């Protein structure tokens, strides 16, 4: 029951990860990097033409449960990759030279909850000692100035930073995977909505990354490219000053691991629909986003 221009439930996305892999074994392999709190499988698709010691770009979607256009984008990206390989020169070179590690849904338990109970759920669905309140904000759960700012220590809050960095099985799983593959991973891209922004470090502090000028120029070029298609306007800059300070984010953590190209994407829109982006905008949203992602990929490849 899968469609690329509709939002798909987890059962459908899971079946899709199996199907798309089965149908494109020369471009995709599927693994599970762990289980969620509620025992769902955290799938990771390695997209690329297999070969020895290839560099890689890591991209995840679905950190936050209600940001459905994020999940949709990872699925869209994988189809574009497999459909255009061999026909579009850039994507062909991309997949020949590197792998994309695509994690289509990180926070699966929360995503399921937005389908079954509460469309505006954000956090994970793990239990918390001493309270009935459920869930941790996965993007406050990383070891990046953990919980020192822009985060709550209260499990009942939407930005609960957890009992400790990587207290969540899902964030632990992602961090473990990236740690185990640091040599290969050259960029980290994490997909969110909404706001139409590209953000780079830092968010947990007002300090700037050493390659700040490069990141600004890269984000500037990526947003220009994105705008070429439908005129969609993005802003960009360091997380802390571009949107708000917040510790424990994965982009900041990834960067401090040594991944020099680390970006948070905030997709459409600017609040007219917010998280409830109509399915009628999935195609255009994903198409323009593809251009920005491919631009960044092309740049990273030329800087290996
Ligand atoms: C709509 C976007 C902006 C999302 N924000 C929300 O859902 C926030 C979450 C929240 C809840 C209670 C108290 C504070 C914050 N809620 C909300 O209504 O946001 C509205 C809004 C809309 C536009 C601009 C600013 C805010 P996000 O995708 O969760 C933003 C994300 C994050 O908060 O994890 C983010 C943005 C930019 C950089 C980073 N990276 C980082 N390391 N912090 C992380
Ligand atoms: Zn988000």
């Amino acid at each position: 029951g899968h469609s690329y221009e509709k939002y798909n439930n987890w059962e459908t996305i899971e079946a899709w990860t199996k199907q798309v892999t089965s149908e494109n074994p020369d471009l995709i392999s599927r693994t599970a990097i762990g289980t969620t709190f509620l025992g769902n499988n955290i799938y990771l698709l390695k997209v690329g033409k297999p070969g020895p010691n290839k560099p890689a770009i890591f991209m995840d979607c679905g950190f936050h449960a209600r940001e459905w256009i994020s999940h949709a984008f990872c699925q869209w990206f994988v189809r574009e990759a497999v459909l255009t390989y061999g026909y579009e020169s850039h994507m062909t070179e991309f997949l020949n030279k590197l792998d994309f590690y695509v994690l289509p849904v990180l926070n699966i338990d929360g995503y399921i909850y937005t389908w079954t109970k509460n469309r505006m759920w954000r956090k994970t669905r793990s239990t918390n000692a001493g309270t009935t309140c459920i869930g941790t904000d996965p993007n406050r759960n990383f070891d990046a100035g953990w919980c020192t700012t822009g985060a709550s220590t209260d499990p009942c809050d939407e930005t609960y930073c957890g009992s400790a960095a990587e207290s969540e099985k899902e964030t632990k799983a992602l961090a473990d995977f990236i740690r185990n593959n640091l040599s290969s991973i050259k960029a980290y891209l994490t997909i969110h909505s909404y706001s139409q922004m590209i953000l780079y470090p830092y968010s947990y502090d007002y300090k700037l990354p050493e390659n700040n000028a490069e990141l600004n120029n890269l984000a500037k070029a990526a947003v220009k490219e994105l705008a070429t298609l439908y005129g969609t306007k993005y802003t960009y800059g360091p997380g802390a000053t571009t949107i708000y300070p917040a510790a424990g984010g994965s982009d900041d953590w990834a960067y401090d691991q040594g991944i020099k190209y680390s970006f948070t994407f905030e997709l459409r829109d600017k609040g007219r629909y917010g998280f409830i982006l109509p399915e009628s905008q999935i195609q255009a949203t994903c198409e323009e986003t593809m251009l920005a992602i491919k631009y960044v990929t092309n740049y990273v490849l030329g800087h290996l």
